[PDB]
């Protein structure tokens, strides 16, 4: 029957909705934290002003 | 046959999500210590 296959399938996409997760979450949070530097390096150079 | 080739897409796209993680990571770290002397940098200047 295709029971072991649908089963194997289900655990290798699985893992890839982990990972893709992950990436995806590790993507957001590295463009906020640029933003942050950004605004980090303004308020530096606003502050020694 | 239609099982192996899926299968071993879907092997292969594993493989290479695994092997990007320690990039990601290093760039956070990075990231995260940029702030960290940036935020220093502000507190120290705005005393």
């Amino acid at each position: 029957s295709t029971m072991d296959w649908e089963v194997e399938r289900a655990e290798l996409q699985a893992r890839i909705a982990m990972l893709q997760g992950e990436r995806k979450g590790q993507e957001n949070l590295k463009k906020d934290l640029v933003r942050r530097i950004k605004m980090l390096e303004m308020a530096l150079k606003q502050e020694r002003a």
